């Protein structure tokens, strides 16, 4: 699969936000967050794996700079590519 990158998520953000934004897009077999040791809040980070390359790439374009509720998020691949 394609591991997708989220960053900027909010504290309340949590493994069913994840579902609910990237499975309209296709096949997501794994989610993730990132939380606080010691609070337990969101850290920030999220990670999803989706199957399909294209698909990947429209959650991807179509995501990066969402809005959820107060935070603008950022999502990527991990690096960049010319083709
Ligand atoms: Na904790």
């Amino acid at each position: 699969g394609w591991c997708i990158f989220i960053y900027n998520l909010g504290q309340d953000a949590d493994e069913g936000i994840l579902w609910q934004m990237f499975g309209p897009f296709g096949a997501v077999t794994n989610v993730k967050v990132i939380r606080d040791f010691n609070t337990n809040k969101c850290k920030g980070f999220g990670f999803v794996t989706m199957t399909n390359y294209e698909e990947a790439a429209m959650a991807i374009a179509s995501l990066n700079g969402y809005r959820l509720g107060d935070k603008i998020l950022q999502v990527s691949f991990k690096t960049n590519k010319s083709h």
